[PDB]
Formats: structure tokens, sequence, C-alpha cells
């Protein structure tokens, strides 16, 4: 569970931002969503909304949901599987989180060599089987109230 509202959101691989850069194009073909250059990383404050048991994530006032393995925003409508379960994993810091489709039961994943730029996937989730589970940073966040 995370508290909906207004949320800040980097990558624990790099501490960079994820969301939506600056320059995009006018379509509605769905937006990828990236890690983010430091000096482009602006208006990339996420909406959180409580959606049933699950959750509606919103950057730049779309909501995101995964195709062919990848994160995108949905500009049109017409993508499926919108609700993720976000999870607090506190074992790995106080505001630190995975993010997992909660009809795909695939997971953000930003990779480890990931550049600026490069798109956020969506795989099934890897982790150590410790107690708790240890995740590797490929696959937290940070999602830090406004």
């Amino acid at each position: 569970s995370i508290k909906p509202g207004t949320y800040e959101v980097t990558s624990k691989v790099n501490g960079l931002h994820v969301g939506r850069p600056l320059a995009e194009d006018r379509s509605l073909l769905p937006k990828r969503i990236r890690v983010l250059p430091e000096d482009n990383n602006s208006g990339n404050s996420w909406v959180v909304e409580k959606d049933d048991d699950a959750y509606i994530l919103y950057c730049k006032g779309a909501p995101v949901a995964p195709q062919e393995g990848k994160l995108f925003a949905d500009l049109l409508g017409n993508m499926e599987d919108k609700k993720w379960i976000v999870t607090h994993q506190p074992q790995h810091g106080e505001n630190v989180f995975t993010v997992v489709n909660a009809s795909t039961e695939h997971g953000w994943v930003v990779p480890a060599d990931a550049e600026e730029l490069q798109q956020v996937e969506v795989r099934p989730l890897i982790a150590a089987p410790s107690y708790p589970p240890r995740y590797p940073a490929t696959e937290l966040f940070t999602f830090t109230q406004v």
C-alpha cells in the first residue's frame, strides 16, 4: 500500500527521476516512461490514486500501463492493465517500493546499465530467497511525497 497523493519518483539503480522528458511529439501514441537526466526531469510529480485494492499511477496527467515489456503513459485511453500493486520494502529504506502490475504480475524494472532517457521495463520481479526478500536495485523506487 502507499498513501494516495503526489510524489517524486526515483530509481534506486542510479538515483535518477523516472517520468517523461520535456520534448515529446504531439501524437496520442503511448509515451515512454524513462529514466530522466537531472537537467530534463521537471513536471514529473506523479499522482497516485487508489483504485479498489490497487493503484493507478499518473505521469504528466496520463495513467501508465505495460505494453510489450515496457512502461508507457496511455494518451489514447485504450491500454489495458492500468492497476498497480505498490508495496513498501522497508528493508531497503523508508520510502522505497516495488511496483507490480495487478493483472499481469510483472513489475517496474530499470536495468542496472540503463542510460539517461532509456525506457522503464515491465517484467516478472526477482528477489533473493531471504527473509524478508531482498530485491535488486533495478526493481526498487523511492516515492517521495511532495
